[PDB]
């Protein structure tokens, strides 16, 4: 229409557009319009119905803090002491604001909601069962990964062999006639990582402790990994004199500087949602872990019928997410490591949960604080988005790599100083078909994948899996958690958390193999063997009533509810490794390649091709003719490294779309390869994502200014200036496009393309979609911003229209 308006941002403005492309107003700055701080951003927000407008804001001022040595008192608060201390040189907390509709465009405040901190009950031997607040106290969370961290950044020195881990160094030529035994019976990899060296790289720290702006070029040779101590007393200096921020004897105003040590991301960490002080436009360490996980933990929302759900970002693992009600003055974040996921099959979930930690009877210590010995479920996500469809909230995200780690004192011991993560790839004997292929016991319970020499080839995963072992081939093939028999009840594991969706950062070709998608079996119609811990996309439906379940929970006070988890059936989880492609080693359109010799060749806006991310999650009812009395289709789609996710839901049942087969791949999943030209696009700069529900295609739109300012080698960021539009379109036979489409074979696909919307000159304010036919593109750079310019779409690949564009830009 033209009485239709469309809203488009401008850091902490939303300013109202007619399809004239003119704007109605000066628009509405929600944080002046909420009586707020001026240190508050807007970092997302949805035009509810016609009448209403939620929208969501935080403050690089919030300093959070975790107590670790009264009465039903939390452990984790707001510190408004640092908080002061920030000013210079209330608690200033996220909130969800309402907003009703007044005359003319204009909005009018109706109310704030605090996304309090979650709940953690904190244990004291001088104030008065699974323990979350044990995990979080040894706590060890990875510094995140920047667009500007190589390959060899991500290259941890490879963990002990479990053969040395069971039998003890100098005893491992008894693996064969004792395995059956010690609980490897039929287990054919002694040679077998069980981890990563945490002694130096990447950083790690606990929840109290600061990730530094500095990061490891190659984490083999320099780094602190989780040794903060290390780091602070000698290494803090080493990197600040290699990569010094941009003004070494000139940053004063409030074997020199080779870059060949160290990387300086502090300019990529603050638009990560990061906060960097100093950098701020609204040497000295970053705020604790616990805030820049507050802080980058508010960052996305969807409205449930007077419910708001408000999510983490894409690039930081998250460990909460909120629910709560338009009613309510504030509400706690509700747990991921309570919030209880369908990983598809009790397997599926089996091989993550135990990776978590160490478990055992006989271990009763309080040292012993891992996830799975605290009954917790899986921690992290990196989630691509959440959206509302046909009264159900959709979602999407990347399970973040949750390990286990050796605590022990004894620097002699097999697993000192080390992460425990191993492959869980499906064996090659592995059963056909999807489902016999997810279910397989291959490194279910401990290490079992290694470079197996098959004949005159190598192999990354193992040749004898399931119920295959022995002479016979009825056997059992049994794999254990890397801790030695003997050793069980003095065992001191903790709970690791990556930022990134892989479990095991071991500098081998197992672990690229698993993260590339490149381990196949070798039948005629060749299958690949897929990973339940590395590269897992986590998706789903829920309802009203798991949300409700999901505050309530978050609400509660410990008490003798404390081990009581909120259960989310209809999710399923996915592999989805990275293109192979995208490393230069294997493109298709010495001795061994390992994390540190892989070449990247990928241009998606990312220094790696190792690591998987998701973004931009949009729901959609296709406006497709509707089948006898059906109700109408309806897929949520996203963009992942390399090409388009669909996830497809039973619009009847309002549950995944599930065939009733076992063997055929699922039908509420389908991924699409792009083309080279978007596989060009910087995926960290996704301003937009907007659905037409007239034309049943998704709009993304990308905007180069969200680049960082600097690399990591600090020289000035190219192609700043500049923005690029992505168009998804639904492909394949739809659910019920006729009366015999019952059940189908195939799933279906969307389709990714750069239908031709795209700049390297102009700052983009917005895209206007006029009609189907036409879009108008509005664009700022000049003094009183508003270039516009007309944009035709022909078959659906748009051009400028010179008549139309210029005709619209006489004032
Ligand atoms: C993950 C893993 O452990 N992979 C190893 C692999 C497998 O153990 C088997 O293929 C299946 O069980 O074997 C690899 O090497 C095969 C050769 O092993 C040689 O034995 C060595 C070896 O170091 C130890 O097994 C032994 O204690 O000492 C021997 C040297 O003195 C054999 O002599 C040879 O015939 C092969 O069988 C493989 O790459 O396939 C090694 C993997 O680490």
């Amino acid at each position: 229409s033209l009485a239709n308006t469309y809203l488009l941002q401008d850091h902490n403005t939303l300013t109202p557009y007619t399809p004239f492309t003119t704007p109605l107003n000066g628009g509405l700055d929600v944080v002046r319009a909420a009586h707020l701080h001026p240190s508050y951003e807007l970092v997302d927000w949805k035009r509810v119905g016609d009448t209403k407008l939620v929208a969501l804001v935080r403050s690089a001022l919030v300093r959070v803090k975790f107590q670790d040595t009264n009465t039903n008192q939390n452990a984790l608060s707001f510190d408004t002491q640092e908080s002061q201390k920030a000013l210079n040189g209330q608690d200033f907390a996220s909130y969800v604001l309402i907003f009703k509709a007044a005359p003319r465009a204009t909005w009018v405040f109706e109310r704030k909601i605090k996304l309090a901190l979650p709940y953690v009950k904190q244990e004291s031997q001088g104030s008065g069962k699974g323990s979350l607040y044990k995990t979080l106290q040894d706590l060890l969370v990875e510094q995140p990964v920047t667009p500007y961290t190589p390959n060899a950044g991500l290259a941890r020195v490879n963990g002990v062999a479990q053969d040395t881990v069971h039998f003890g160094s100098g005893q491992e030529s008894s693996w064969n006639s004792q395995r059956s035994q010690k609980g490897l019976k039929n287990n054919p990899g002694p040679k077998a990582v069980t981890g990563f060296k945490l002694d130096k790289g990447r950083a790690y720290r606990k929840l109290n402790e600061s990730w530094p702006v500095y990061e490891p070029l190659d984490s083999t040779k320099e780094g602190k990994g989780k040794d903060e101590s290390s780091w602070k007393n000698s290494e803090k200096t080493t990197a600040e004199n290699d990569a010094p921020l941009v003004g070494m004897v000139g940053s004063g105003a409030a074997d020199t500087a080779t870059f060949s040590k160290y990387l300086n991301t502090a300019q990529a960490l603050h638009q990560m949602g990061v906060i960097v002080p100093g950098l701020e436009k609204w040497t000295d360490a970053l705020p604790n872990v616990i805030t820049q996980l507050y802080h980058t933990s508010t960052a996305q929302l969807a409205y449930l019928n007077g419910q708001i759900v408000v999510m983490g970002s894409d690039r930081v693992p998250s460990l909460w997410y909120w629910v709560v009600g338009e009613d309510q003055e504030s509400g706690k974040a509700t747990w991921w490591a309570k919030t209880e996921l369908n990983w598809g099959t009790d397997k599926q979930k089996q091989f993550v949960e135990n990776q978590l930690g160490f478990k055992d009877d006989s271990n009763s210590d309080s040292k012993n604080s891992n996830l799975k010995a605290q009954g917790l479920t899986q921690p992290a996500y990196l989630i691509a988005g959440l959206d509302v469809v046909a009264d159900h909230l959709v979602f999407a995200a990347f399970k973040a790599g949750a390990v286990g780690y050796d605590m022990t004192t004894d620097s002699s011991a097999s697993t000192y100083n080390q992460a425990l993560a191993w492959s869980t790839t499906a064996g090659l004997d592995s059963d056909g078909g999807y489902k016999a292929l997810v279910e397989n016991t291959a490194g279910l319970n401990g290490p079992i994948n290694g470079l197996f020499t098959l004949l005159d080839t190598f192999a990354y995963v193992t040749p004898v899996s399931g119920m295959k072992g022995g002479s016979q081939n009825n056997e059992e093939v049994q794999t254990t958690y890397p801790v030695k028999s003997d050793q069980k009840a003095t065992a001191k594991i903790a709970s690791l958390i990556n930022a990134s969706p892989l479990n095991s950062y071991g500098d081998d070709g197992v672990t690229v193999f698993d993260a590339l998608g490149l381990n196949f079996n070798f039948k005629l119609n060749e299958e690949r063997l897929p990973s339940r811990t590395d590269q897992l996309l986590v998706y789903g439906i829920v309802n009203e009533s798991e949300l409700k379940s999901a505050r309530e929970n978050a609400q509660s006070t410990s008490d003798d509810n404390s081990n009581t988890k909120v259960k989310w059936t209809n999710t399923a989880s996915h592999y989805l490794p990275v293109p192979y492609y995208y490393s230069a080693n294997f493109p298709e359109a010495r001795n061994g390649v390992k994390i540190s010799t892989l070449e990247s060749q990928a241009t998606d806006g990312f220094a790696n091709s190792l690591l998987n991310f998701g973004t931009g999650l949009k729901a959609g009812v296709d406006p497709a003719p509707v089948a006898r009395g059906h109700k109408p289709n309806y897929s949520a789609v996203l963009l992942v490294r390399g090409g388009v996710v669909r996830l497809n839901f039973n619009p009847d049942t309002d549950k995944l779309l599930d065939s009733t087969d076992k063997n055929s791949e699922p039908i509420s999943f389908s991924y699409t390869p792009f083309g080279s030209a978007e596989s060009a696009v910087d995926l960290t700069t996704l301003k937009d994502v907007t659905y037409i529900a007239e034309s049943g295609l998704w709009f993304y739109t990308f905007d180069n200014g969200e680049k960082p300012t600097y690399d990591g080698k600090q020289q000035q960021v190219k192609n700043r200036k500049g923005y690029a539009v992505i168009t998804v379109s639904r492909t394949g036979i739809e659910f019920n496009e006729d009366a015999n489409t019952t059940t189908l074979s195939q799933a279906p696909a969307a389709l990714a393309v750069q239908n031709g919307i795209a700049s390297s000159q102009d700052d983009l304010t917005g895209i206007l979609p006029l009609s189907d036919e036409f879009s108008a593109v509005i664009t700022k750079d000049q003094t009183w911003t508003g270039k516009v310019d007309i944009y035709k779409n022909t078959n659906g690949l748009f051009e400028k229209d010179d008549q139309l564009s210029e005709n619209v830009k006489r004032r």
